[PDB]
C-alpha cells in the first residue's frame, strides 16, 4: 500500500520528493514508450536512453560497425545524410541525430532489430580480441584483421633519429597492443552499457505481455 | 520459401545436414521452452543455456553473490543444501543442480527474477572495480570493501628471507590489482555471457508476443 507510488504526479507535488526532474517521469509519447501491435507501455528502454545519452551513441556507433560486418551498404552510406550544416558542430553531429531517431522509435520490431545489430558488433568485436590475446605472438585471422582495423577506424628518439628505425620495430606491437587495450575498455563500457539497456527492454516485454493479455 | 526449415525433422533424414546433435531442435518439454500465461514457445535462452552451460554456471554463482547482496539469507544459506553424496565429485556439484533446475523453469515471471539479480550482481561488481582503479592511490568505498572481499572469496625472497618483510610491504598492492585483473576478466566474459542470454530471452519475448494475439 503505497499511494505516492499509484499517484507520482500528487507526490511530485509534496515535501519529501527528490526526484531530478519531477513530471519527467508521467510525460508520454513516442520518446518515453514503445509499442506492440500499437498496445504501448512506458519504457525502461526509453529512459535509458534518455538518462544514458552518452552511452546510448556508443551503441549507435556500434550499430553502424554492424551494418557494415552485414554488407548493409545503402545504410551504411547514407547514415550520415541530413545533417542539415555546412559546418562543424558536436563532434557527434550525425549519430546525435540518430538518437533522437532511436528515442522515436516505438515498435518493439524495429527496436528488436537495433540491439540485434549492435549484438552483433559486440560478439565481432570479442571474437577479434580472443583471437589477439590466443597467443603472445600477435596472429589474427583475416576476419579478424578487418575486425581489427574497422574498430580502429570508425572509433622518435630524440637523442639519435637515427635510432627510431629500431624504435619502430620494436615500437608497432606496443601501438596494436594499446590499440587492444583500448578497444578493450570500449568493449566493457560498451557490454555494462547493453547488460542493462537489453534487460530494461527485457522488462518492458514483460510490462507488454502483461498488458496485451 | 524453405521447405527445409518449414520441416526440420524431415531435413534431419537428408544428405546435406550438419547439426551436431541432429533432432535435438525439435525436442519439447520443460528443458526446451518457456512460458508466459502457459502459452509456451521453442526457447533461445533454454538453447543457449544447454549450448553454454561453462558459462551459465558462472551466471549461476553471479546469482549466489547476489542473493547475498541482497540480504536474501534464507536462500543464500540453503543455496547448497540437497545434493546427496556424502563424498567429492564435481567441484561445481551444488551449482550443476542449481543449473538443472534453472533449465527445468518455463516461467518468464521466474527467469525474469534471474535475470534482475544477476544483473544486480554485475552492476555491483563494475562499479567497485570503476572505484578501484579511480585514482592509482587504492582507496575504496566501505560497500566496496565489501563487494571486493566477497567476490574475492565466493570465486619470498629465498635469498634473504628477513628481506620478504619488506617485499610483503610492495607486493600487498601487486596481489591487489591481481585480484581485480582476474575479476574483470571474469567480468568480461560474464557480461559477454549476459549480453548475448539475455537478447535470447528478449527475442524468445518477442515471439510470445506475437504467439499471444
Ligand atoms: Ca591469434
Ligand atoms: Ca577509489
Amino acid at each position: 500500500y503505497e499511494p505516492n507510488v499509484d499517484y507520482p504526479n500528487a507526490s511530485h507535488a509534496g515535501l519529501y520528493d527528490r526526484s531530478k526532474q519531477p513530471y519527467v517521469d508521467t510525460a508520454i509519447g513516442p520518446k518515453t514508450t514503445i509499442q506492440f501491435d500499437h498496445v504501448f507501455i512506458k519504457s525502461d528502454f526509453k529512459t535509458w536512453l534518455a538518462h544514458n545519452q552518452d552511452e546510448a551513441i556508443l551503441l549507435i556507433r556500434l550499430y553502424e560497425l554492424g551494418l557494415l560486418l552485414q554488407g548493409r551498404s545503402d545504410s551504411f552510406l547514407e547514415f550520415y545524410n541530413n545533417t542539415t550544416y555546412i559546418t562543424r558542430t558536436d563532434s557527434k553531429q550525425p549519430m546525435m541525430n540518430k538518437y533522437g531517431k532511436l528515442v522515436d522509435t516505438t515498435s518493439v520490431t524495429c527496436l528488436d532489430i537495433f540491439l540485434s545489430v549492435v549484438l552483433f558488433a559486440l560478439n565481432q568485436i570479442d571474437s577479434m580480441i580472443c583471437d589477439f590475446k590466443n597467443t603472445p605472438w600477435i596472429n589474427l585471422s583475416k576476419e579478424h584483421k578487418k575486425i581489427y582495423e574497422l574498430v580502429r577506424g570508425i572509433f622518435y628518439c630524440p637523442f639519435d633519429a637515427n635510432s627510431t628505425a629500431s624504435a619502430l620495430n620494436v615500437n608497432a606491437t606496443l601501438n596494436a597492443k594499446k590499440t587492444i587495450e583500448l578497444i578493450t575498455c570500449g568493449l566493457i563500457r560498451a557490454l555494462i552499457a547493453y547488460a542493462n539497456l537489453v534487460t530494461a527492454f527485457s522488462a518492458d516485454k514483460t510490462a507488454l505481455l502483461h498488458e496485451i493479455l
